[PDB]
């Protein structure tokens, strides 16, 4: 029934299956990094990610006057084994208590469904996976063996708090914008969490607000997993889509401008920002790539490997984007079916929503101002738990979000930055 239905310890042994020494795609040389796969299709590397990004592996923060405003280094964070160790139990925590609601269930559910294309072959009559979209394990006797995955969540970089959902590009295609997917790597700490205020007009401006309440980890992962899931079905917006912030006075007055993907990733009142017309220019947009996938998997007639047969990939992926098969075995897509996949994976799956499943007190907003980052320990269960996070059931911090009032459960939140005025 868990999600994850083994209880990992860092220490484990590793054994070349779902314990074992890993290098990533990362189009240069690395020393393997130790990782574990919880799921099918998923894997947690407790490293700090220098890896995916060869001009980002310096942990070291710069200088004190050369340092932004939101931002938080600390060099040894995730070096040890204690901490790798409870980084692993953290997150897999996370996905657990995502798991049990059903709108994680469904949203786990389609990233492990949405398995990247095979589109890295340059003849359109054969399919072929992108290596990219693999990792590469060692096996017991040394070797390494190339293995498919979806997602896979490993420490944030040199800034602490700059959790993101990010994934190796191609060469030609655009694979998070064209309907194929990629593998994604989340930068992602369940070590720390952020504050914010519970009165609108304090949490929307910049200079008010010390950030008594603390996020709830799971809700800041699962805003992640939603951007993998439209990342893996590759109809994530393009970043230069933005919105010109005009409701907000300090947004303006900096010409700060928000991404589409991000307020629709977010839900609620901000996907409002994005209009009729340019949501239909999104929705044709994303429903043609479709349709070139269903006709690629309808002009092929070979495949690369024996991992699995042609046959078996076909169908696959025909699951996947939901196509129908008319009696001539061909593939297309239905309109019907494009328009619910693509409402669950856009509107359904959004951050407002997963709020009111884990009720628990959240920004109403993106548009709103960092306060403060905090370092928290969700691992023991007096601390955190899958089915109440920090507003634990029978004790003073089940009513009221008091879990999450760093006044009131003072013991569960070190104040480590706060960034309001800083702006
Ligand atoms: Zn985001």
């Amino acid at each position: 029934m868990p999600f994850v239905n083994k209880q990992f310890n860092y220490k484990d042994p590793v054994n070349g299956v779902d314990i074992a020494y890993i290098k990533i795609p990362n189009a240069g040389q690395m020393q393997p990094v130790k990782a574990f796969k919880i799921h099918n299709k998923i894997w947690v590397i407790p490293e700090r990610d220098t890896f995916t990004n060869p001009e980002e592996g310096d942990l070291n923060p710069p200088p004190e006057a050369k340092q932004v405003p939101v931002s938080y280094y600390d060099s040894t964070y995730l070096s040890t084994d204690n901490e790798k160790d409870n980084y692993l139990k953290g997150v897999t925590k996370l996905f657990e208590r995502i798991y049990s609601t059903d709108l994680g269930r469904m949203l786990l559910t389609s990233i492990v469904r949405g398995i990247p294309f095979w589109g890295g072959s340059t003849i359109d009559t054969e399919l072929k996976v992108i290596d990219t979209n693999c990792i590469n394990v060692i096996q017991p006797d040394g070797s390494y063996r190339s293995e498919e995955l979806n997602l896979v969540i490993i420490g944030p970089s040199a800034d602490i708090i700059q959790f993101e959902c990010k994934s190796f590009g191609h060469e030609v295609l655009n694979l998070t914008r064209n309907g194929y997917g990629s593998t994604q790597y989340i930068r992602f700490s369940p070590d720390f969490t952020f504050g914010f205020e519970e009165s609108l007009e304090v949490d929307t401006n910049p200079l008010l607000g010390a950030g008594k309440f603390a996020t709830d980890p799971a809700v800041t992962l699962a805003h992640e997993l939603i951007h993998a899931g439209h990342r893996l079905y590759g109809i994530a917006i393009n970043p230069n889509r933005v919105f010109k912030v005009n409701t907000n006075a300090y947004y303006e007055m900096s010409g700060l401008e928000v991404s589409f993907e991000e307020l629709r990733t977010f839900g609620g009142h901000d996907a409002k920002f994005i209009d009729s017309l340019q949501e239909n220019e999104f929705r044709l947009y994303y429903y043609n790539k479709f349709k070139d996938i269903a006709s690629t998997l309808n002009k092929a007639k070979s495949i690369v490997g024996t991992t699995a047969s042609l046959q078996y990939m076909k169908n696959v992926f025909k699951e996947k984007y939901l196509l129908s098969e008319d009696t001539s075995g061909k593939f297309s897509v239905d309109k019907l079916k494009f328009d619910k996949l693509y409402k669950m994976l856009t509107e359904i799956y959004t951050e407002d929503n997963f709020v009111k499943f884990f009720k628990v007190l959240n920004r109403k907003t993106y548009l709103n101002f960092d306060k403060a980052v905090f370092k928290i320990n969700i691992v023991p269960k007096v601390n955190y738990t899958i089915y109440d996070g920090f507003n634990l059931r029978n004790t003073n911090l089940a009513a009221n979000f008091n879990g999450q009032n760093t006044e009131i459960n003072n013991m569960n939140f070190t104040k480590l930055k706060n960034f309001t005025g800083l702006f």
